[PDB]
């Protein structure tokens, strides 16, 4: 354990209001201050109904499905409880709770998601939101030269070293030490 | 009107909990591209039954007595979807629908609120984020030593919001 230790998360959700839609997928990472990777956490794909996953609209039904995501979800034996609890479990061993802020790319969405379905992994997160996408907006307007540089090559763990690596690359080009 | 302008923006609520606490003010102001100050929005204090502001902690009942905005609250013949129309219609005049983040700090609190009372206000944003705070944040663990030049009502936090973004422009990002 170590206070100066970030969390990075990314859901995957059937949808983008979290009153009528859930968490289908969870995974974290822990970083140091540096952004060294110290471990890769679990990827769980969360249980929801039949029911549920038959309200996705036609992008998310196209998307989770091309993915095998559907079938992950339809096959887990872990709901929102079971996967908060296990992602707290992996995160208790790298990072005190309340001291990192929640890290990732478009996270304001995905801690909407963790108030609603798990509010207990939500609260070990300090109040702060570190959204990679945060220093994108402001290279795109105040030096957009820096963006043609960096690439995304296109599985939700490969999306969080690729957030990590953006802001490695921000903090090269974008941040002044 | 401009496509580059940025939308900041302050709520008070009763608490954190969307699902129990309400807005009781809303502040807007709009910058350029380049943080330049091109006008203040209207600061509303948002009408909330004499029920719900019982309903606050020790905390909320401290802060927002002392301000005096329990008074305005309770004065206000605007509600959620006053304030909220009456805001947009100080955007519309300054930014089109769709193009500037949420600006401020500690701004996801203040969408989350948005998403739940003011959905067509919320709506009028980017999808996207710019909490000054997320600079604070690297600043702290990257380069401490900047945070001892810069030291801190609605607006004036605003304002406050704004100064810092451009502090972190001079001494923490480099252009
Ligand atoms: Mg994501
Ligand atoms: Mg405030
Ligand atoms: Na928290």
């Amino acid at each position: 354990a170590n206070e100066n230790n970030l969390i990075w998360i990314d859901l995957e959700m059937t949808g983008l209001d979290p009153e009528r839609d859930r968490i289908i997928e969870i995974a974290t990472l822990v970083t140091d201050a540096n952004l060294n990777i110290l471990a890769e956490g679990p990827t769980i794909a969360v249980h929801q109904s039949d029911e549920q996953l038959a309200l996705m609209d036609d992008w998310n039904v196209r998307t989770h499905t091309a993915s095998g995501l559907v079938e992950r979800v339809k096959a887990s034996t872990m709901g929102d409880r079971e996967a908060e609890l296990a992602t707290l479990e992996f995160l208790k061993q790298w990072v005190p709770a309340g001291k990192s802020p929640i890290c990732g790319n478009s996270i304001g969405q995905d801690r909407r998601f963790l108030f609603k379905y798990m509010p207990e992994l939500e609260a070990y997160f300090h109040y702060r939101y570190l959204d990679v996408s945060t220093l994108k907006e402001l290279a795109r307007r105040w030096k957009p030269e820096i963006l043609d540089g960096f690439t995304k090559q296109g599985q939700a763990m490969d999306d969080i070293r690729e957030s990590v690596a953006e802001l490695a690359y921000y903090r090269e080009h974008f941040i002044k030490l």
